[PDB]
C-alpha cells in the first residue's frame, strides 16, 4: 500500500473554507469497475436496504457491513488517512450508501444538510462527520451532480421544514429535512452554488453540515456514487437516542486501522 | 435608433458551426423590465394562449399578435437585422412564445428539434428559421438553462418518437416529438452538451434544428425567456397543411421592417 495519503495544507483549507473538496483520480478504472460490480451485487441483493425511485434501484444502503469488497474500501490507505486528518480522530463509519442516476433519469433532490438527520435520528451530538462520495462515473454539469452553498456549512446546522413520521422519508425525494426558501435565497446571495465536477475515480469529500441538492441527469450517462460517512470516534452517535436500525445508523464505534498489504 | 446590429464573422461561423450564440448584455435593465411587466400583463391577460406546469403559469404564446410592446419587439434594430442575416432572407415571426422557470421550480424537458414541430404540424418546408431567446433574467448552471448539443443540427431533422393526437402537448413537458435514446447517446458521445449561460438582457440565437432540453431550476431565481422564432420569407410555412392557431404559427408573411426612432 502506497504511504498513507493526505490532502496538504491548500487542499485542507479549502476544505474548511467552502465544506467540499475534490480529489481527481484517486481510483482507476480497473478499481472502479470492481466498486461497480459489487454495487450492484449490493443493488441485486440488498432486500430491505435498496431503494427504488415508478422506479428500479436508486439506493442501497449499509454495504460495508454485509460485503467485504466495501468492508476493505472504508478502509482504504487512500480514504481513511484523510477522514483521521480532516475529523482530527479517529474514524468509524456512521453510514454508507451508494446512490445511482441512470442517464435520461433522475430527480430534485431537495436542499439539505446531512448533519440535521444525523442528529434528530440518530443522536449524533455535533457534525464532527463528513462524506467521501466515490464517483463510479464521471461527473458533469448534465448527469445530476451534487450541489452546494460553498461556505455553507458556516451557519451550523440550520432550521428545517420536517414532514413525515418515522423515517421512512429520510431516503427519498421527498425528505424529511428540507430547506424551504428565504433560507436558501440569503444563503445563495451571500454564497452562491457550486456543482463540483471530476472524472471517473474521484473523490469528493464534504461536510456533514454542508447545503446540497441536486438535478435530474439528462445525459445518456450514468451517475453512480459509493458514498462513505465518517464520524469521529468522540463523536459516537448516543445510541439511546437512536430511531433507525445498523444499516443507516451504525452502532459499532471500534475505531477504523487502514488495509495492509498482503499477498492475497 | 443605433446603427443596425450585426453579426461579426467570428460570431457566424460560430452560430453556423455550433447551431447557437450568446450575445450578452443586448438589452439593458430598464428594458429588461419593460418586458418582464409586459410578459406579467400577458401571463394575467391571454387566456387560452397560456400554458400552466400542478402549476402556476409556465408558458403564454403570441404574444407580438396582441401586445404593442412585443409587436415593437420583433421590429427592433437589435435583432431583427440579425435574424435577416443569419436566414439570408427578410423574416417574419413565425412564433413568440414566454417560457418561465420560478425559482426552485421547474421541469425536465424532453430533448427535441423545434423544426420538427413546425414541418410537421405547420407545414414549414424547410429549416430555414431560428429563435432568438432573451433572457429576463441571468442564466446560469442552475436555474434550468437550455442545454444543446453543439453541431446537432446538422444531422437535419432527426428520426422521431411522436406522442399524442392534435397539438395539445407540443407545449408540455411531455412533448409530442421527442429524442429518445441511441440518438441522444452518440449525438452527445459525438458532440457534448452545452448550457449557453449570459447575464440578464442577453440573447441566445438558436437554429431551429438545435437538439434541446433543459431541468429544473434549483435556484431561489427565476429563468423567464422571451423566445422570438424569426422564418425565412421564402420559406413561408404552407398555411394548406396547417393544424394550429395563429398565435402558435404564423400566417401573414409580411416581410419585417425595423422600427425607426420617433419622438413618441
Ligand atoms: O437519512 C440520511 O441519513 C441521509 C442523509 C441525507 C439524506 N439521507
Ligand atoms: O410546439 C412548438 O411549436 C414549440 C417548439 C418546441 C416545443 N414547442
Ligand atoms: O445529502
Ligand atoms: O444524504
Ligand atoms: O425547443
Ligand atoms: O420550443
Amino acid at each position: 500500500m502506497e504511504p498513507h495519503d493526505t490532502l496538504s495544507p491548500a487542499q485542507v483549507d479549502e476544505y474548511r473554507k467552502n465544506g467540499f473538496l475534490v480529489q481527481e483520480h484517486v481510483f482507476d478504472e480497473e478499481e472502479i469497475e470492481l466498486l461497480r460490480a459489487e454495487a450492484a451485487q449490493e443493488f441485486a441483493s440488498g432486500g430491505e436496504r435498496v431503494t427504488v425511485e415508478t422506479g428500479i434501484v436508486r439506493g442501497v444502503h449499509g454495504c460495508h457491513l454485509y460485503s467485504e469488497v466495501f468492508g476493505r474500501l472504508v478502509r482504504s490507505p487512500r480514504l481513511l488517512p484523510i477522514a483521521r486528518q480532516l475529523l482530527r480522530d479517529d474514524v468509524y463509519v456512521h453510514q454508507f450508501k451508494i446512490n445511482a442516476k441512470r442517464a435520461f433519469k433522475g430527480e430534485v433532490w431537495e436542499w439539505h444538510q446531512d448533519y440535521t438527520f444525523w442528529h434528530h435520528e440518530d443522536g449524533m451530538p455535533a457534525p464532527r462527520a463528513l462524506s467521501a462520495a466515490i464517483f463510479l462515473d464521471e461527473v458533469t454539469e448534465f448527469n445530476g451532480p451534487l450541489t452546494f452553498v460553498p461556505g455553507g456549512h458556516g451557519s451550523g446546522m440550520i432550521d428545517a421544514d420536517v414532514k413525515g413520521e418515522g423515517w421512512a422519508n429520510t431516503l427519498t425525494a421527498s425528505l424529511k429535512y428540507s430547506l424551504d426558501v428565504e433560507t436558501m435565497r440569503g444563503l445563495i446571495e451571500r454564497n452562491g452554488m457550486v456543482a463540483p465536477k471530476g472524472p471517473r475515480g474521484s473523490v469528493l469529500w464534504f461536510d456533514a453540515n454542508i447545503p446540497h441538492s441536486s438535478v435530474p441527469n439528462i445525459s445518456p450517462f450514468d451517475r453512480g456514487l459509493v458514498l462513505i460517512t465518517y464520524n469521529s470516534v468522540e463523536n459516537k452517535t448516543d445510541v439511546t437516542r437512536g430511531t433507525r436500525p445498523e444499516w443507516l445508523a451504525a452502532r459499532d464505534f471500534t475505531p477504523l486501522t487502514a488495509l495492509q498489504a498482503t499477498s492475497f
